[PDB]
């Protein structure tokens, strides 16, 4: 009932959306545990901007997966721009899908654009790129891309500001967020006659509830034993600091990705920073598996700063897209983790061995722009209606991970062309923004 | 008579004031004064810029005719010695010219004039492709829509007419020529006659200054201190500022010149202030007052402003919605009205006076004068000491008879705007830029 309590694991992307949401519902006792306060620097929504996207399939090309991301995207959309604790950080400002080689081409021709009901326009020359944004942003030649723009219903949305609406929203209705270590430092799940009654901290204090949602990242595998259905994976992101006069142009633009190369966003309102990904299947760490001998497991860690391939690789796209801005010396930069699920769905369930435990992880690349929404899905997944054609593709599957490979690339192109091991990885050979 | 003991008086501290300041010097001329209303560089010469184009071209044989061939021995001269005098070789630099037209007509009129009788060899420019792989990216933006142009690879380039013309000014001083530059000290109002020959000048404090020799190279304002018999019309330009960032101005190095002769041109932004300039290019303004020594007739009188009209800032942000539109909306920090004077053919006038042999006059730089600045003042001391060489002593003689109802609004193979000569007295009070008004 509304009265029972509720802890919920992890204060951030979908922990802080939870929260917002059950106390919507009425719930009065809903307490939040994170080591960090928000916004977590380990958070992957801690980020200045996320891409947004919604797209409806034609009727006669849906499959179940993809029917339910649809599912997800629709809500998310119509929150973005409907609910005012999120609707200040949405920007609708287009995105642009592309890549440069015909097989990379056809693969999104095929994947993304023939089965949807949005209206692309194709962009075929470096001249087409060039003209979807001001002129003086892109200014390359973009050899061998071409791609599709979608105009509307999609864009990029200030995921650090919207995590920080969301927290402050949920706090005003009487969440309580215990966000610092280590009062807020979860270091084990609390186990009475079979099922979770609730969770321990490094403080040593014993949090007990009626129900425990378990929302905390690509931290949560450490937290329970997922079966091998979670792979903890990093991505890498860096940013330009853009100057006073130069900025004014990189304003309204379309989200510019190349599915193998990489994606940037327009400069933050606040550092004037341009922030670039490069595209490429992801970082592990992979560590003994203390679980299983013999084998691995990818474990996190945090790190301002990233692989000098990395470096490399956003400056190569950088090439491809805007050359005047190949050069200019990093400002900042991160390894950022998520999730994988065996089949990049999320993975939102109660424990069938543990049902007072529901679990909400496996982002898996695209649980950012779920924000406004996500948590009223894992809130309907606590309260037994979770509508079925989501709840079947989102349920807990231990099956589906049998024997995983760590090393699939999941439908993720660039770089390698594989999954790279930050064990691999020397010490001196990460960027060294802010050493000298 | 002449000789290095002989005193001098050169009027106006300009470009080629300061060059013939400079070059008698370094020839051991011991007593040269040089007066001036201002102090250099001075407000209104037309020197005092942050930069100007340099260009020398060879001709082919049977693609000259005299007044082109004395151009090229002048500019000949002029880029030798802008690659290696020492006062004058930090302020040149190489980096191309682009001469464009965004008409058939224009193009056509580019290729038979200046392509075809040169024997540079040309990039030709075809797309707007071709035009922004020119210059660094991010600096060209544009759809150049109608253009076609040629890109002029080495022998031009832009010079910092400012720093060159201080620079030949501290040289000359070093080297002991004297500066009278202030009002009224400097401020001639007249040349001083005696036995039908001038013996100097008189300055506006109602002192008289003697010499031997009396060189007037004023600029514009020449045309008020001597009856030039209609060889010269005062005529100005116009320009503007654009502040660069100091980010997005790293990009904008090593530029070459680029020229629409129907729009204008813009060179890269300047060192210290970082500031981008565009000329629009257009036949030029007038002054048109009554001439107080020909009752019912017309001469142009310079005046000084450091604002242009609305309709020349209008047309600078035409030339950068083609070329560079990311700035086209970018406020102006500077612009100015900037005089020269044509002579009939837009050859120099460099020559004694045949009725006063001891006055010199060199003037008419018929807005190709700057680039001469490093060696300009050696053709006026040769013609001072009668050695003028034969390739350019004849074109640009005292000739009135040339001049003899001239018709002032000729456009003198210029184009753009209006496609004719503008008269200031035209432009309303109320109708130029309010740069630095509250
Ligand atoms: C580089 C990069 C680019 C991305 N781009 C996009 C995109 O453009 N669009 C998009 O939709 N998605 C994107 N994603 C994916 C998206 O960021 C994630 O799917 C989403 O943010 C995950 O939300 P979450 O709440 O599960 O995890 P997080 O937002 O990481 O929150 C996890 C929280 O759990 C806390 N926690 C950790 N350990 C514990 C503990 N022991 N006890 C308590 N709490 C703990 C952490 O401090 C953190 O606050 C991207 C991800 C990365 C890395
Ligand atoms: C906007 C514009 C752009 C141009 N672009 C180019 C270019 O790209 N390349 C190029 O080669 N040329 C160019 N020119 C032409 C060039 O500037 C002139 O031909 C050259 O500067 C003229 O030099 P000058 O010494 O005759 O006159 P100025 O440099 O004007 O000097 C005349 C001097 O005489 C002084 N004076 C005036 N009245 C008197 C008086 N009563 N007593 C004493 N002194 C007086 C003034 O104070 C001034 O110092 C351009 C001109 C303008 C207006």
């Amino acid at each position: 009932s509304t009265e029972s309590s509720i802890i919920v694991i992890g204060a951030g992307t979908w922990g802080c959306s939870t929260a917002l949401h059950l106390a919507r519902r009425g719930y009065k006792d809903v307490t939040v545990l994170d080591p960090h306060p928000v916004p977590s620097p380990i958070a992957a929504g801690n980020d200045i901007n996320k891409i947004m996207e919604h797209s409806e399939l034609k009727d006669g090309s849906s499959d179940p997966r993809s029917a339910a991301f649809s599912t997800f995207t629709r809500a998310a959309l119509k929150a973005w721009k409907t609910d005012p604790v999120f609707q200040p950080y949405f920007h609708e400002t287009g995105f642009i899908i592309s890549g440069h080689t015909p097989a990379l081409i056809d693969h999104i021709r095929k994947d993304e654009v023939e089965p949807s009901e949005t209206n692309f326009v194709k962009l075929e020359t470096a001249e087409d790129f060039r003209r979807t944004m001001p002129p003086g942003v892109l200014t390359g030649d973009f050899p061998g891309w071409k791609g599709w723009l979608h105009k509307s219903g999609a864009g990029w949305i200030h995921a650090k500001k919207a995590m920080i609406s969301a927290f402050n929203e949920a706090k005003r209705l009487g969440v309580r967020f215990v966000t610092g270590s280590p009062e807020g430092n979860v270091v084990s799940l609390v186990y009475e006659d079979g099922d979770v009654v609730g969770a321990r901290t490094a403080d040593g204090r014993v949090h007990k509830a009626h129900r425990t949602i378990l929302s905390a990242g690509a931290g949560s595998d450490s937290l329970l034993d997922f079966k091998k259905q979670l792979r903890p994976t990093a991505w890498t992101l860096c940013h330009i600091q853009m100057g006073p006069e130069e900025v004014k142009q990189y304003r309204n633009l379309p989200v510019l990705f190349n599915i193998a190369k990489g994606f940037f966003m327009e400069p933050d309102e606040d550092k004037h920073e341009l922030k670039i990904c490069d595209e490429h299947p992801g970082y592990c760490n992979f560590l003994p598996d203390p679980n299983r001998p013999g084998q691995e497991k990818s474990v996190p860690f945090a790190k301002h700063q990233i692989p000098l391939e990395a470096e490399a690789r956003a400056r190569d796209f950088l090439h491809d897209t805007m050359p005047h801005l190949a050069d200019r010396p990093l400002s900042f930069a991160r390894i950022c983790w998520d999730a994988d699920t065996p089949d990049r769905a999320f993975l939102i369930d109660r424990h069938p061995e543990h049902p007072s435990l529901l679990v909400a992880v496996g982002g898996s690349g695209n649980g950012a722009m779920q924000m406004p929404t996500i948590g009223g899905f894992i809130a309907d997944a606590l309260e037994s209606k979770l509508q079925k054609e989501v709840k079947d593709i989102v349920r807990w599957r231990p099956e589906t991970a049998v024997d995983r490979d760590w090393r699939a690339t999941q439908n993720r192109f660039g770089g390698p062309d594989r999954i790279m091991d930050f064990q691999q990885v020397g010490e001196d050979q990460w960027t060294k923004i802010g050493e000298s």
